[PDB]
């Protein structure tokens, strides 16, 4: 068995952006209501169980780059 | 067996902007409720319940590549 | 067996954007209800229940380039 | 066995656009419920129950490119 | 068996950006509120309950490169 | 009053030229002569009196772009 | 009053030569006189008199891009 | 009085050049002779009299880029 | 009176050059003659006066970018 | 009076060269005479008065970037 692996990456990702400018996020209040009795949780769970995400995300150059190599046998 | 596994990868992946400019997310607030009276979670479970999701995702440049590679015997 | 992979990418992703110009996103308030008694869940669920989603995606250059190379024996 | 695998990829995918101009996304306040008793999930699950999507996605040049390849033996 | 695994990353991710101007994020209050009486974890969970995110993420350069090698016999 | 001036240039000047090849500017000698008694010179005077002007200008690629923007008041 | 300019310039000038090849400039001599008795120079003279000028201008690219704005009020 | 000058330069100018090859730049020798009695020179005077202007100008990449911006009240 | 002045400089100015190869500036002699009784100089005068200029400018890269900024009241 | 001055500069000014080569400037001699009786230099004189100039002015990277920023009141 002869095996060779020689992925080449060169990708350029380039995003230049001379200005972004005046941004506003002014949303207003919001309630959030749950209601149970009881619960039970096993195995790997995630639960985000009631939130107010209030975001601003802003980079000047954002760009993700992701790759993902896998080899087996 | 002889393999062999050169990609090659050269992509380019630019985005100029020379300006984004004002921008504005002003909504109003909402409610949300959710009512029940027990649960059980197994086996990776993921349960997001009531939210309220404000997001202003602004990049100057955001390009996502991606890749995956994957081999197998 | 003689194997030989070259793939030879090179695909330019180019998007030049001189402005982008005001954005407004001015929704109004909404409400959400969900009412049930009991559940249970298992072998990898994925379940929103209940969310009020404002986004504002504004990439000056957002172009998702994607890959998937994969062999197997 | 004899096998050769050269694709060469070039493919430019370009969009300038020199301006976009103001936007808008004002709608109203729309209301929504979902109503039962229970439930049970099984063997990758994927459920969104209940919810109100807000989006303005603006790339500035937002080319899509995608691949796939694959071999087997 | 011969394996050779010589993998030539050289991806630049660049992304300039020559101002990003004011921004604001003024929002209101909301509240949230969840009730329940018992519960019980087990196996890995993760349970974020009753939340308001307030968030002003703003790199002036946030490319997020990322990557993942992985062999296995 | 309200002025917006916001012009978008993006113009391409391309010229490639894969080869120019062999050139050759071989003239004689030639003579010049003036002839006067006195002279005066006054408010922004130019003059070239007597000269022989041998040029080989060759650009390999001499796109001349020129803009003159202006306003006034 | 209020007055905005952005002027947005993005213009590539691009000239690729992959070669220019071989030049010659061979001209002979030739002679020059200028006979007067006096003179007087006054605001701004600029006056060349007598001149063999051999040139030879060879740029491997030599766009020459210029740009001139100007206000006033 | 509320003025606002943003503007956005970004011009690429490129010239890639290969090659230029041999060059050659053999004329021969000539004479000048000027000839007067006397002069006077007042308020920014620039006089060349008498000269063998020999030049090879030779750049590899000889982009000359120009602006000029200005304002007044 | 409210003034803002962000010019957004961005330009490339490239030039690549692989090889320039040989050159070659072999004239002959020249000779040059100027003859007078008298002068006299006043209020900024410049004057060359006999000259015998051999010159041989080889940049490997001699782009000139210029600028001129400039305000006033 | 309320004055902002944020000029954001960023110009690259690149000019690679892989190679000049061989170079020769092997002129002959040339001669220069002047003759008059008598002079005088006043407010500011420049003047070179007879001369034999012999260059070979080669920078490897010879970009003369250059500005002039300037305000006034």
């Amino acid at each position: 068995v002869q095996i060779v692996y020689k992925p080449v990456d060169l990708s350029k990702v380039t995003s230049k952006c001379g200005s972004l400018g005046n941004i506003h996020h002014k949303p207003g209040g919001g309630q959030v209501e749950v209601k149970s009795e009881k619960l039970d949780f096993k195995d790997r769970v995630q639960s985000k169980i009631g939130s107010l995400d209030n975001i601003t995300h802003v980079p000047g150059g954002g760009n993700k780059k992701i790759e993902t190599h896998k080899l087996t046998f």
